[PDB]
């Protein structure tokens, strides 16, 4: 009511398109702007591909042990933890943890490949009830983020739903749903973004993504002082392909849909 | 020089007082403003507890696997960590961890318990030849942040010199210092300070504070693409009690003091 007035003026002001979903889990009320559009996912995807290799550890003993290699010709554009490692390896574990925590774009390349290449990310996606989740290519090219591509995107709606089902649902097995909420509250990147937009006392676990476009977006669980968990999706993108993020957007979003 | 006059236009705009002290360890190069005043440390002064832990871990080999009691009683104003833990124990290395990297407050009142009161930090950085810091005060009254008031205050060009010593020096014993950098570099509550200044390449340790009076402090280890780290401590604080804080001050006197 106030809040779709409101989240129309932030989006007005912003130079960009917005799309919010929240799900606050006290009463399954939900706050939706453009949540039936979609949006480049960029690093957000990375959930998905870190909680189809936690499904695969539920079968596979001591998957997340697995060393993997890292070779010179595996490097990507952003590489923070996987550079230390070129000519030697990281366990599975660590390639998650890398992914999910530093955004690290080989890391996520390596979780892609564990999954049998883009399609077996979208096949984990069916495989929990998200028809609307689709990754189609690696990185970086993932994170063109090119207006009107379908490539690589989802509406807020779909990743409200999944990332409920992931971090408080049963899609994962308790140990596994455990280490993805872990995980996520570690995250180094999300300081900036729906964070930003709560009060200091909430407890948020989060990925971040960006790309072309100033495409600037966030997906986080959210545990309020007092109050039963909220899941938040704000993605964000501009109209030009050099354009600047806009964490302060998201930030400003998350405010709106928790100022009650 | 032009940064002089764009850090007096950023503090002067901001309504505030602002201290920057960077280190380019490509050459010892420093950047100052008001680098010799004292600042309120806040949850920046955690890093030098963690690294007093540290130092006694260097005789106490077993020192950082000890169980530690957490109570009710022990919570104190924001234990995002700690509450997990209450009628049960962390040890110091999850204390260490949770004060480091989630800014836990009754972590970082277990870690000046066992350095026996704050006089036990301050002993440590007198070790280490740091003669400003000063620790007075437990978790949360050491983050009052009272303008005039000399308690639970450094400067940044002590704190940047410390910093030096502790993460790139050798204040630590070499697995002791590489335990420091991996907390710092895990940090979560970064992103919206120094790191916002800085290119998206450059990876950063940090530690970030926030207090009475709109204080908002971080002080950093960064490791820029195809550069020596550089150390950057930036404190802000502000005259009235209540005031905001204002990470985006931090970020862009980092981006100001770095842009060279
Ligand atoms: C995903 O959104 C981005 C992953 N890493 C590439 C970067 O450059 C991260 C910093 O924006
Ligand atoms: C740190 O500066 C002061 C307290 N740390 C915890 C807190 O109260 C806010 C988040 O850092």
């Amino acid at each position: 009511a106030d809040v779709q007035q409101k989240l129309a003026e932030l989006e007005r002001q912003s130079g960009g398109r917005l799309g919010v979903a929240l799900i606050n889990t006290a009463d399954n009320s939900q706050i939706l702007y453009r949540a039936d559009e979609r949006f480049p996912m960029c690093s957000t995807s990375k959930v998905m591909a870190a909680a189809a290799v936690l499904k695969q550890s539920e079968t596979q003993k001591q998957l997340l042990n697995q060393p993997v290699e890292i070779k010179p010709a595996d490097l990507v554009n952003y590489n923070p933890i996987a550079e230390k490692h070129v000519n030697g390896t990281m366990t599975l574990a660590e390639l998650s943890a890398a992914a999910l925590q530093y955004s690290d774009n080989t890391a996520m390349n390596k979780l892609i490949a564990q999954l049998g290449g883009p399609g077996g990310v979208t096949a984990f996606a069916r495989a929990i009830g998200d028809e609307t989740f689709r990754l189609d290519r690696t990185e970086p090219t993932l994170n063109t983020a090119i207006p009107g591509d379908p490539r690589d995107t989802t509406t807020p709606r779909a990743m409200a739903q999944t990332l409920r089902q992931l971090t408080l649902g049963h899609a994962l097995g308790e140990t596994q749903r455990a280490q993805l909420v872990t995980w996520l509250k570690g995250n180094t990147t999300g300081a900036a973004s729906i964070r930003a937009g709560l009060p200091a006392s909430w407890v948020v676990g989060d990925k971040t993504g960006s790309g072309g476009y100033g495409t600037t977006n966030d997906i986080a669980v959210i545990w309020p002082k007092d109050r039963a968990p909220l899941i938040l999706v704000t993605y964000f993108t501009q109209p030009q392909p050099k354009a600047e993020s806009r964490r302060d957007v998201l930030a400003s979003a998350a405010k709106i849909v928790t100022d009650g």
